[PDB]
């Protein structure tokens, strides 16, 4: 009844052989294991991984589904969608590791046999996967909802959540509406601090040799564009231009007349020989789509800079097709904000495509630059392996448990009018803890944050609690299903709850392990 930590991949692999869908997490997993095993006996020696209880675990895999028809296995080695099946490999591997009892479902039959079989603590699920699993259990689906954690890579913000307010709003979405506790939702970066940051592992194979010859390995003016799919390239050829003033132009791209003559194009290349190309290669290059995937992660862990393309206007529903009805009002200031922001330069030059000279000024700094391999402690195994069990073992929806993070890690501030609480968390160097908003909604809760209210009303909005500070009048929250992190008061302050993050884990608290 006590989760043992495994080190030896033979039960995993067994496990994957059972659906051909598997093949192309299996030979990640196997790619990493030397890295993952490393990982998970570092993680035990360092931190107390002692008297866990060892879940049984529900991994659906709805996007794997035929009923699904999204045919991301038939498209695997082609050049098609790989970053869910990347979160979704480095998701099995850490609860593997962790010691879990893990029931992989990539079928309706599956999933209702799994569910059926009783004593399911745990249910990792994707978007399409939940519809499945309300139509295959029924009205009782509510039973477990408690127990989802739904990978849902761009984040579900309460607006969209709640689906009365989402309808009274005039979102007309078929996404969101799940009345979900919002931090259910499992997301690919940490842009959502209404969710919770899931993220994966960064693939690199530099040994400690490689690490420290890594100026004499890669090929100075090697460049790599980011665009795997012709389409990506549209308008780009000034940009391109620019690079190929000073450097060579290499692709990894299927099938193209988007595509300047000059460019040294690989076709797709297997993880192995992909990974072997960003060792060379000095530069990878953005060219503003797709938004917020893993590959550039990978250019940055294997040493190479990343040419992020800017947005100015920022990038949302409001001016971009590719946001609209997606359940969330994030804007994105580049084509990914987590490099932009989390790691930077020198690693990460944020460039307005459009600005010749601000693009020939970055590509010629790069090429000045000495090359250091860099992984955010958060996507390395390791990382990844304490995020995952402090989410097991802290993280409970069902009541059953102690409250997390702990109230000792609440830093209350105010938002200005125009200013959200992600945005006044995060310039305190903090994050938006939306658990925190219960303790904040009530006038002798405001007084402990010297917060004066004269007069209070109730509203069910997603930016209350909120501060008249001019009238010393407070709006508190009466749908507690729209507490949101998310959102600007036009008029009034914010009563915001801030938490501390773990540097380079920005999931957890100080106090959260
Ligand atoms: O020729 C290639 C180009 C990319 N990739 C992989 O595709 C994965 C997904 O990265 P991307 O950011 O392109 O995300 P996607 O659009 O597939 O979700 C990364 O792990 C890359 O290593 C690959 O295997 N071969
Ligand atoms: C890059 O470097 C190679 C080898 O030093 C050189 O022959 C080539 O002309 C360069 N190409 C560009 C576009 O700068």
């Amino acid at each position: 009844s006590l989760a043992e930590i495994r080190t030896d991949f033979n039960i995993l692999y067994s496990m994957m052989k059972k659906h051909e869908e598997f093949r192309w997490m299996r030979l990640r997993i196997r790619r990493m294991a030397d890295a993952w095993i490393q990982a998970i006996k570092s993680l035990a020696e360092k931190q107390n991984l002692e008297k866990r209880k060892r879940k049984k675990v529900l991994v659906h895999l709805g996007l794997l589904t035929k009923e699904s028809g999204f045919k991301i296995a038939e498209t695997a080695f082609s050049g098609g969608p790989l970053g869910e099946l990347v979160q979704w490999s480095d998701l099995i591997t850490s609860l593997y590791l962790l010691g879990h009892d893990i029931r992989i479902s990539a079928s309706l039959a599956e999933l209702k046999e799994i569910m059926g079989g009783g004593g399911v603590e745990l249910i990792y699920i994707d978007i399409v996967g939940l519809a499945q699993f309300k139509k295959t259990l029924g009205p009782s689906w509510v039973h477990y909802q408690c127990m989802l954690r739904v990978l849902d890579s761009f984040g579900t913000e309460p607006e969209f959540n709640h689906a009365n307010y989402a309808q009274s709003k005039g979102h007309k979405t078929p996404w969101g509406k799940w009345n979900l506790n919002p931090q259910q939702f499992y997301t690919m970066f940490p842009h959502t601090p209404d969710n919770s940051f899931l993220g994966f592992v960064v693939e690199q194979h530099l040994n400690s040799s490689d690490i420290h010859h890594i100026n004499e390995i890669k090929r100075q003016n090697q460049s790599l564009v980011y665009g795997k799919v012709d389409s990506f390239w549209k308008n780009k050829k000034i940009y391109l231009d620019i690079i190929h003033t000073y450097m060579e132009v290499h692709a990894t791209v299927y099938g193209t007349k988007n595509i300047p003559s000059y460019v040294k194009n690989h076709g797709i290349l297997s993880g192995r020989d992909l990974q072997f190309l960003l060792r060379e290669t000095k530069l990878f290059v953005g060219l503003g789509f797709p938004y917020e995937g893993p590959a550039p992660l990978e250019a940055i862990a294997n040493g190479c800079a990343f040419l992020n393309p800017k947005f100015n206007p920022p990038k949302s529903s409001k001016n971009t097709d590719f946001f609209i009805g997606k359940p969330t009002l994030r804007e994105l200031t580049s084509q990914h904000p987590y490099a932009e922001v989390f790691i930077g330069r020198p690693h990460v030059w944020t460039v307005d495509l459009n600005n010749q000279e601000e693009v020939e000024d970055a590509v010629k700094a790069i090429l000045n630059q000495k090359i250091e391999p860099y992984m955010p402690y958060e996507f390395t195994c390791e990382g990844m392996l304490q995020r995952i069990n402090a989410f097991i073992e802290k993280q409970d929806f069902c009541h059953g448990q102690v409250m997390w993070p702990p109230l000792s890690a609440l830093q209350v501030k105010l938002a200005e009018p125009g200013q959200s609480c992600k945005q006044v968390c995060q310039e305190s160097q903090l994050i938006c803890e939306p658990s925190f908003f219960q303790h904040l909604n009530k006038d002798k809760d405001m007084l402990k944050y010297k917060v004066t209210c004269q007069s209070s009303e109730l509203a069910k909005d997603i930016l209350v609690p909120s501060f008249d500070p001019k009238n010393k009048h407070c709006v508190f929250q009466g749908d507690l299903l729209l507490f949101s992190c998310a959102g600007a008061h036009p008029r009034h302050q914010r009563v915001c709850p801030c938490r501390d993050f773990i540097k380079g884990q920005v999931a957890l608290c100080k106090d959260c392990l």
